[PDB]
């Protein structure tokens, strides 16, 4: 599968922007764009040889980990670190067979009992997204924790906290130019801070925004979607127009009429 | 006031496109654009010295006529031909005082009793838009009829038929890239043919489309506007997006939120 490399060591806003630009280009084919937003490949009919891309991450401690992203949703399905590969609990048999193709050369393969969704991972982390720091230092630490899980050095709540960091900084940055923008600011000023309400409500709403946009009547939504602004106030979305500089990729929901 | 010159003599699709491009540029200031469509100047607060532009038309018979267009709606308010100026019945006192500034140097000034709206003009022409030809030959003839009205050579039904031609080919072409497109096809193949239902329903709906777009909730209309297609079938518009390659200029209806 293609591999995109990224290191937190000496990361700048441009090396992070290049990286997310590369991920997005690997994820989308250009064949399906609706209202100027790219749609991800439809899962039905997609060959296994085109199902995943790998993101290889290194940190200043010269430790590496390779995450496997699912091309149909850009979410992380599992990872390897040296000798071992770990996969989230497959949602169905199709995905169970698909993941057999990843990291085939690792000696030890584990599939966790829990799935990679934010509700599961927050219960396990013992903390919500609203209280977990994001930034380059958070991501630097995440890479060592994921790596040392192999050698028994990382406890499960840390493994889950570290997954929450990697998924928002790679998968959600790729899903939203807005969330990518938030991560660039953190690196510009080397700040580390939990996500405000606009970030979390966009993350929660990605599936619904994808469906409302593809089901729209010429761009007008049949019913509004409430989002939150950085200060927590509500904001109603009525039309795809205002989302065009905010969402970067939609999950496939229906054929273009 | 600015004058744009145009002659039907040897007109090509490019000399007609240049002409309508020039009119549109004279009409709009670039200061107010909503959903990528330019809005015409608001009438309240607009100085008389910026209220009108003049379009000078000549034909192969080397006869000329100068129409005065109102910048707030791009509709024709009156015209001169040699010795005389003729103005439509002013809609109110403000417009009555405004037109005193036009063609001040003509010896004879007449203001008609009827107004320049399509309902009036069709009653007077004894024919509807659906049965009046449009094209370069129609426009060539319109210019001679408007001119000879001065010398008593043009009867009133012909004067009205000729006004219906000039307003759709200048004012409506400027209002709609779609109607401009229809006129370019007529000149490309030197066809002369009455307007199909899409042209007439756009002409009738220009005011409502302007208000629905400016009153929209992020581009979504609160209630749909039915238009007709060339073959007469109905078509519902729900969103400004689909109108963006169709309408070129909107009349001012409200301040941008």
């Amino acid at each position: 599968y293609p591999i995109i490399n990224f290191t937190t060591a000496g990361a700048t806003v441009q090396s992070y922007t290049n990286f997310i630009r590369a991920v997005r280009g690997r994820l989308t084919t250009g064949a399906d764009v609706r209202h100027e937003i790219p749609v991800l490949p439809n899962r039905v009919g997609l060959p296994i040889n085109q199902r995943f891309i790998l993101v290889e991450l290194s940190n200043h401690a010269e430790l590496s980990v390779t995450l496997a992203l699912d091309v149909t949703n850009a979410y992380v399905v599992g990872y390897r670190a040296g000798n071992s590969a770990y996969f989230f609990h497959p949602d169905n048999q199709e995905d169970a067979e698909a993941i057999t193709h990843l990291f085939t050369d690792v000696q030890n393969r584990y599939t966790f009992a829990f799935g990679g969704n934010y509700d599961r991972l927050e219960q396990l982390a013992g903390n919500l997204r609203e209280n977990i720091e994001l930034g380059n230092g958070p991501l630097e630490e995440a890479i060592s924790a994921l790596y040392y899980y192999s050698t028994g050095g990382t406890q499960l709540p840390t493994l889950a906290r570290s997954f929450i960091i990697c998924i928002q900084m790679i998968s959600e940055a790729a899903h939203f130019q807005y969330i990518e923008g938030e991560m660039r600011t953190r690196i510009r000023y080397n700040r580390r801070s939990a996500p405000d309400p606009s970030v979390i409500t966009l993350e929660n709403s990605w599936g619904r925004l994808s469906t409302a946009i593809q089901e729209s009547n010429q761009g007008a939504f049949a019913s509004p979607i409430q989002l939150q602004r950085r200060n927590g106030s509500k904001f109603s979305v009525y039309d795809v127009s205002i989302l065009i500089p905010i969402i970067a990729l939609m999950v496939y929901r229906c054929a273009p009429p």
